[PDB]
């Protein structure tokens, strides 16, 4: 697997080419306001598709069955869209940057604050673009590990291959951090404080998710990496 | 914050509450509610001492009374789950409720928790994870759960303290696996393993919750509790 033999330096490039773009609402600025969900259902919608094929770019990912690639996937997609936002959001104190054109200050909320506070924590910690995108990896492979119902030999090596993969990601965000100048103590303890708010995005996962063809279905998934 | 790493393990390992039994001699085989009445009640009981537990936790008592309430509301059930999982580690497909409540996959059809609870088990085996090690995670939990979650200058202060907790934890876990004999490499790796999991954790608590809502200790009964 390339993925396991890359540098740092290496893997923090693949991960920033494979970036997807900032998409725009469909608002037509020549029209009054007068949907909310309408809008970030359409955006969400588009935004997916992009997903998909910055997925099989991870190093790594594609190394999976195709199967174990959709579980991941489903698993998955509602933090990658979620970390995306609090990213973009995190030079707009008080907002939500949905999209450049629908731009959402807090005055439904309680999953608004959440998203809020993970973007000020993010903030605070100066968060930097190449440590994004390694987080955002981390959450594709991580999320529906723990969840493989098979127990042949290879789902066993799949689990094994997304670990190293995960391990050689943590090597890479120490890297850029001792790079920085940071210590070994504050390399450390900043890997932990990275790694903790992503149990606060998949609370606010589940939570987006209880708040409700909605979900991409493993069928719809499979098609979308097929195509 | 003046501890170090070594004091911190042992204030962690002296402050752990006791394993309890469920009920004795329930009526076999189990209906969907006396199932769920016995699980009920002896979370209820291991409620109370979770609580004695969390107030030994370094730093969680320089918190406000209304912090610690908001921490325990926000990771009670990851707490019970990462206890049951513990207890579980060295009996490979059965979940360890109690010494007396022993329960395979077979048993028990809510069966898509059992079955999450029963790969992290798995996953902790796997990675031969210490009672050292497990005491620092479920201190994190406690600490980290509710924190993102807290505009006065005394609730900048109040996270800051939990942070710079949490980051003595992390020290802590550091410390223990060099002294382990870890290179530095492992060292960050197993961090990173040990941390990830605990996204997992809050996905079940979450997933446990929605299955008890188709239930949470209230702000008043933990105070009370807290204050007693
Ligand atoms: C009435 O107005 C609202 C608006 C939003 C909210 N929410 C809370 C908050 F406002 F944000 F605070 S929310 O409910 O939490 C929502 C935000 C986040 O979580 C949900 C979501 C999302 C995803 C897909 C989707 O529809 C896509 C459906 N299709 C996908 C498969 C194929 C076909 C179906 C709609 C929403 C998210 C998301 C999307 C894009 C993004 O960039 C970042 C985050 C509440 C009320
Ligand atoms: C009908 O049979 C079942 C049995 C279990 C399940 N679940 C899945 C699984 F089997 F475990 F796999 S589950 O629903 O996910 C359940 C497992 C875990 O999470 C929940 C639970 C729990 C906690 C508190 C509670 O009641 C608390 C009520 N009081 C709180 C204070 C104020 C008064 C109210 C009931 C259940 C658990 C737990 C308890 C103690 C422990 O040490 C570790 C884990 C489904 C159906």
């Amino acid at each position: 697997s390339l993925a396991l033999s890359l540098t740092a330096d290496q893997m923090v490039s693949a991960l920033l080419d494979a970036e997807p773009p900032i998409l725009y609402s469909e608002y037509d600025p020549t029209r009054p306001f007068s949907s909310m969900m309408g809008l970030l259902t359409n955006l969400a919608d588009r935004e997916l598709v992009h997903m998909i094929n910055w997925a099989k770019r991870v190093p790594g990912f594609v190394d999976l069955t195709s199967h174990d690639q959709v579980h991941l996937l489903e698993c998955a997609w509602l933090e990658i869209l979620m970390i995306g936002l609090v990213w973009r959001s995190m030079e707009h104190p008080g907002k939500l940057l949905f999209a450049p054109n629908l731009l959402l200050d807090r005055n439904m909320v309680e999953i608004f604050d959440m998203l809020l506070a993970t973007s000020s924590r993010f903030r605070m910690m100066n968060l930097q673009g190449e440590e994004f995108v390694c987080l955002k990896s981390i959450i594709l492979l991580n999320s529906g590990v723990y969840t493989f119902l098979s127990s042949t030999l290879k789902s066993l090596e799949e689990k094994d291959h997304i670990h190293r993969v995960l391990d050689k990601i943590t090597d890479t965000l120490i890297h850029l951090m001792a790079k920085a100048g940071l210590t070994l103590q504050q390399q450390h303890q900043r890997l932990a404080q990275l790694l903790l708010i992503l149990s606060h995005i998949r609370h606010m996962s589940n939570k987006g998710m209880e708040h409700l063809n909605v979900v991409p279905s493993y069928d719809l998934l499979l098609e979308m990496l097929d195509a």
